[PDB]
């Protein structure tokens, strides 16, 4: 059994965001609109139910532990249901909650040598916990094979490059590496389950598509239903491209898991513009109708 609970379903931001007036946060907040708020993405796996891996370190991350009972098992005066932690970027919405950690110390934390460089420079959190009992050991995602995190021994993590995107304030921003961000696969190896992780997705090659054949469940980036969503709204000028593949038309997500009718099919990290917010609307209709299910926080997924 590998056990997925969603702590997190927004993209950066969250749902409302805090500055933000759109149609869907404005709607929220006037009680007219049917929503549900959402924290920044956030996942965490388990093998047993007890020993937890969080899949990014959002924000949001207090009032997501505190909405989550397995990660106070109460086992000591001091203690905490997450055994490492596993990030994919070094993105601001993704890392910051490492810094409400602190009193946590020593973390295992897994990331990969690009991810390091930032964490230990531009938004050098490395350097800052050091000085919290120990702080972050850092261990090495390597950018082939694959890996295993003691605390489960039965979950396999094969991670895979996804393009650039380096954050605006990392001393590579404008000379993207392989390692800068990752999708997952992981597989429980006692029953060869595997769940394909990609909250940050901008393009689909063949070797994405023949991954995703293998896969029993994906959980995918859902940040925008159309590339210009945010001039749409109002509330911005930047489009899909931001490295995000939007749900809908050619080459969109919708199409892409059109191939793939066996798999369960999750959007995650869903942008506080995007329409599938509104359970009302035309759109999240038209996930339904594709048997896509719309991510939401307090998600539990449970794969074979
Ligand atoms: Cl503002
Ligand atoms: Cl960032
Ligand atoms: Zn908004």
């Amino acid at each position: 059994m590998m056990y997925i609970q969603v702590l997190g379903s927004a993209a950066g931001g969250g749902f409302p965001q805090w500055n933000c007036n759109c149609v869907n946060c404005k709607g929220y907040r006037d009680g007219t609109l049917k929503a549900t708020a959402r924290t920044q993405s956030s996942i965490a796996l388990s093998d047993d139910g007890v020993h937890w891996i969080l899949c990014n370190a959002s924000p949001d991350i207090r009032a997501q532990l505190q909405a989550f009972a397995p990660m106070q098992p109460a086992r000591a005066l001091r203690d905490t249901g997450i055994n490492a932690i596993v990030l994919l970027d070094s993105q601001i919405d993704h890392t910051t909650g490492l810094l409400s950690l602190r009193e946590g110390c020593p973390h295992q934390v897994w990331c990969t040598d690009m991810v390091h460089q930032d964490l230990t420079t531009g938004f050098p959190l490395f350097n800052m916990l050091s000085h919290w009992n120990g702080g972050l050991q850092w261990n090495r995602i390597e950018l082939e094979g694959s890996f295993v995190i003691d605390a489960c021994p039965n979950l396999k993590f094969t991670p895979f490059p996804l393009r650039s995107a380096a954050p605006p304030y990392s001393p590579h921003r404008f000379d993207p590496h392989p390692g800068d961000n990752l999708g997952l696969m992981v597989e429980d190896t006692r029953t060869g389950g595997k769940l394909f992780y990609a909250p940050g997705l901008g393009q689909v090659d063949e070797k994405l598509l023949a991954m995703m054949h293998g896969a029993d469940c994906l959980l995918v980036d859902g940040t925008l239903w159309e590339d210009d969503e945010m001039q749409r709204r109002g509330v911005g000028t930047r489009t899909g491209r931001m490295g995000h593949l939007a749900q809908n038309g050619p080459g969109g997500t919708l199409e892409v898991l059109d191939g793939f009718p066996r798999q369960r099919k999750v959007l995650i990290h869903i942008n506080n513009t995007n329409p599938i917010l509104d359970e009302n609307s035309p759109e999240r209709a038209e996930v339904l109708r594709r048997g896509v299910e719309v991510a939401f926080d307090g998600m539990s997924i449970e794969l074979l």
